Formats: structure tokens, C-alpha cells, sequence
């Protein structure tokens, strides 16, 4: 199990007195070595106003066209600019990507314009920046430290409520396939 990405990180409360270890990662991305995460330890609220400040500046963003936010969450302190929005699947959308089945990833502006006239799929999430496995790329050695990892899946993910989430993922079963590997285009 010594690959980190496509699954979540169960951490037992062994860390405690700190809001930023411990708890169910998420790691989307896969530095080799590393691997690029989001937090989704509690659904907390980000208030719209920074989000403002952020689309304020019309460099590599633009399009503050959303209505409002308030609870928006963060799945970490750096990229807070973007981070990566999860909503179920659908075919459709301008910005949607989906490795299996279950879910679709969408880039947090477009979205945002999309807040501003409410038609929900079903149930979607908004968040924010990543962990700061960046300055890591040490989460191979993690890995095998303490924390555990088991495969990720679009109800466990999503559907799962919030706290039984922990419960079934802390169950689970096994899975072991990986039918991906392209890179095409130079943009």
C-alpha cells in the first residue's frame, strides 16, 4: 500500500492538542515521492469577504460573479486562490473530471459564478486550498509510520454523511487497480 493518491489517510487521535494532523485526508495529486491532499476533517466556514479579496485581482482568476458563500471550506492554508471543487458526476459543464464513476472535480471560479443561480446537482462541496505536502513530499515515509491508508470511493467520499464516513472507511475491504497512465498536449 506504500502509494499515496487516490485514497484517504485514517490518523488515529494519538495527535491531539493540534488542528491539522491526525483526522481524514484526501490525496488527489501524485508527486512521486509525495502526494498533493486536501483536509476534510470538519465542514468550517470561510467567509465570502476573502474570497472577494482574492477574485478582487484581475491576474490569473477574474469573474467575481458569485452571489454569496460565507461557509466555504478549506482544505488548507496554500492555494487557498483555487484548491479543487467536488460535485457528483456529470457529463456535462464546462470544468468536470472523473477517474471511475461516482463524482466530477471542478476548478473553483466557474463554480463559484454557478452559486449565483442555485441548481444543485444533488449535493456538491466547495473547498478551498490543499495541504502543504508540497513543502513535504515525505508521505511515502508516513505512510508506513502510523497513519493508514485504504482506497478511496465516490459514496465514501461524498454520500457517506460525515461521521459514519469514518466508521465504514475504518472497515473496509481491499481494492488494487490502476488503469491510468497518459500525458498528452503541451499547455
Amino acid at each position: 500500500m506504500e502509494s499515496l493518491q487516490n485514497h484517504f489517510l485514517i490518523a488515529m487521535p494519538s495527535l491531539d492538542d493540534t488542528f491539522f494532523e491526525r483526522t481524514v485526508i484526501y490525496l488527489c495529486e501524485h508527486d512521486e515521492k509525495g502526494a498533493m491532499g486536501l483536509v476534510i476533517n470538519k465542514p468550517l466556514g470561510i467567509e465570502v469577504n476573502s474570497l472577494l479579496e482574492q477574485m478582487d485581482l484581475p491576474t490569473e482568476q477574474v469573474s467575481a460573479d458569485l452571489a454569496m458563500g460565507s461557509q466555504v471550506l478549506m482544505g488548507g492554508p496554500v492555494s487557498q486562490d483555487r484548491g479543487f471543487v467536488l460535485h457528483t458526476s456529470q457529463p456535462y459543464w464546462a470544468n468536470s473530471t472523473e477517474l471511475g464513476s461516482g463524482l466530477m472535480l471542478t476548478t473553483s471560479r466557474d463554480v463559484l459564478t454557478a452559486i449565483g443561480s442555485k441548481r444543485s446537482p444533488d449535493k456538491f462541496l466547495v473547498a478551498l486550498g490543499y495541504a502543504g505536502w508540497s513543502k513535504n513530499q515525505l508521505e511515502q515515509e508516513l505512510a508506513d509510520n502510523s497513519w493508514l491508508t485504504i482506497p478511496a470511493d465516490h459514496a465514501l467520499l461524498f454520500d457517506i454523511n460525515h461521521e459514519d464516513r469514518w466508521q465504514q472507511a475504518s472497515r473496509s475491504l481491499g481494492f488494487e487497480a490502476w488503469q491510468l497512465s497518459t500525458q498528452a498536449g503541451h499547455a
